[PDB]
């Protein structure tokens, strides 16, 4: 129910665990389990928002809410010289599990094109 | 001053022309001069926050209102099969322009990683 149907419904009820490093009572935020920089993490809303092409104006605030938790996870895992956030829509965006998530990179040099 | 020192600062005071897709009070989105996929436009704020490690609590309506218009500009575009957001902080996140910028491409798979 609350948290929706996916494997990250699953992270958010707690039933299976993840790295937290982050929650409050919007969104968690948990290290990557495919990391493909040396810092990785996802943050994502408790509320179950499929795809960030069904989320409606009334969830600006969360969504922006998701990169100030975004921010603030990465300077407490060190990222001085900066990363890359990433929000995967659809196939062509690269979207595999249908819960809104917002990818955080660092620790490495991020190239151009992103993907 | 309004709109901040940049080029994202010329193109908002409009001394400076892009191909502007959608402006509102907040933000406006242009296609980027340098595409990376076959639909490849910026969403910036018309408040001149630097970096997404400088904005603030307060800015967080704002953060998500610009993810909100890269979703419609998206859609008036035709990108049907997804997109992916991106923004970039600090010199490992490749960041060039130091006034907040979310890029959308799509019109093509955008691979992985995501640089
Ligand atoms: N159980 C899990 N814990 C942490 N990250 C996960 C888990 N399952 C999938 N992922 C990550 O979710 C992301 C979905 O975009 C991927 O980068 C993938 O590696
Ligand atoms: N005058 C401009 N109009 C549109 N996009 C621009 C301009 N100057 C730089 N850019 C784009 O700004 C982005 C900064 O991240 C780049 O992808 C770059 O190509
Ligand atoms: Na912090
Ligand atoms: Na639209």
């Amino acid at each position: 129910r609350p948290g929706g149907d996916t494997i990250f419904g699953k992270i958010i009820r707690k039933e299976i665990p993840a790295k937290i490093i982050f929650e409050d009572d919007q969104c968690l935020a948990f290290h990557d389990i495919s990391p493909q920089a040396p810092t990785h993490f996802l943050v994502i809303p408790k509320k179950h928002i499929s795809q960030i092409s069904a989320a409606e104006d009334a969830d600006e605030s969360l969504l922006g809410h998701l990169m100030i938790v975004g921010k603030k996870a990465a300077a407490d895992l060190g990222l001085k010289k900066g990363y890359r956030m990433v929000v995967n829509e659809g196939s062509d965006g690269g979207q595999s599990v249908y819960h809104v998530h917002l990818h955080v990179l660092g620790g490495r040099q991020m190239n151009w094109p992103p993907g």
